[PDB]
């Protein structure tokens, strides 16, 4: 196991290149399933984005992931979709000698998920394909999140020939991407090593195109340790906001209120948060109806409390007139 540590170690140095890597955050892509469950379509959409990017990337650097779940799939206060602990412990053809070894270890949420190619069945360093396999079990299940498409029992009948993952896959909603990630996920003798691929069959449609090139980029950026501050990082969010509107002229404006809140964990400088309401003012215009109702009035008002008179009278009339325009209610 010593030795996987150093593979793991040159593996995540490889990697480093890979921003959709993470090597604490708001939780994993399975914990964002269960705690803080907002998990929009758009996010999901830009989810699936940055785990191909991080499968991809590590890949590239000379890292294989072999076990990518959504449990696996590491997100940030602003749903930083990043690949981390590859399993180089773990083996790229997996034994079936101990099932009791394989629940301790490759399941760590309680439904035995099971992202491993049929092919990683009884008929050294780690396997883009066994890493291919478990990222297009990772997609699946997002798209059916609590559902395992095969578990522990599931994935070993698979292999055995006695379980088919045809109704997990009813779960997912979009027949496409359900289609996708099933090519992705079946037995695999012939190795489907990366998932580029799959990025570019995605970028045309479900990845951002061009806007990604920009959000991912920011995004990336602004990700940790950035050099600006959480309100440098909030006007130089404000100039891209400018920037993605003269593009155009839920997604990044989902994504960017993501990364929004995500940073409003903290107070800094209080004109900054009334300029930040200002700017989180411009971009409601689309998720009036959506995310924003969910928690622009949860931030509003908590933005809305501390101290300056004038400051929270701004914040709560911003507030209310955003909230104002909607034209539809959730019950």
């Amino acid at each position: 196991l010593t030795s996987y540590k150093q593979e793991l170690e040159e593996l995540k140095i490889r990697l480093n290149s890979a921003q959709n890597c993470l090597p604490y955050v708001r939780d994993n892509l399975y914990d964002r399933i269960s705690t803080r469950p907002f998990l929009n379509n758009i996010e999901k959409r830009w989810i699936a984005f940055q785990i191909l990017t991080a499968v991809d990337q590590a890949h590239k650097s000379g890292v294989r992931h072999g076990d990518i779940k959504t449990e696996n799939v590491m997100v940030t206060s602003w749903n930083w979709v990043l690949l981390t602990d590859f399993a180089s412990f773990k083996p790229t053809y997996l034994p079936e000698d101990n099932p009791a070894d394989f629940n301790y270890f490759f399941d760590t949420s309680r439904r035995r998920t099971c992202y491993i190619a049929p092919e990683r069945f009884v008929d050294g360093e780690l396997k883009r394909a066994m890493d291919i396999f478990s990222a297009g079990c990772v997609i699946a299940e997002l798209f059916t999140e609590g559902v395992p498409l095969f578990d522990l029992s599931q994935l070993l009948a698979y292999r055995n020939g006695h379980f088919f993952p045809e109704q997990v896959l009813n779960k997912i909603e979009d027949h496409s991407i359900r289609e996708l990630v099933t090519q992705m996920i079946h037995r695999e003798p012939d190795k489907r090593l990366e998932a580029e691929d799959y990025l570019k069959q995605q970028r045309g449609n479900a990845f951002p195109e061009i806007f990604y090139t920009f959000l991912q980029p920011y995004m990336a950026q602004f990700a940790k340790e950035t050099f600006l501050s959480a309100d440098e990082r909030i006007l130089v969010i404000r100039k891209d906001l400018g920037n993605i509107i003269h593009n155009l002229c839920e997604n990044g404006l989902v994504i960017l209120v993501s990364v929004i809140t995500s940073c409003l964990q903290t107070l800094k400088y209080c004109d900054s948060k009334l300029a930040a309401l200002e700017l989180i003012l411009h971009l409601a215009p689309r998720l009036s109806v959506e995310i924003l109702l969910d928690r622009i009035t949860p931030y509003l008002l908590h933005f809305s409390n501390d101290s300056v008179p004038r400051v929270r009278a701004e914040a709560l009339r911003t507030l209310t007139k955003v909230l104002a325009l909607v034209k539809e209610v959730p019950r």
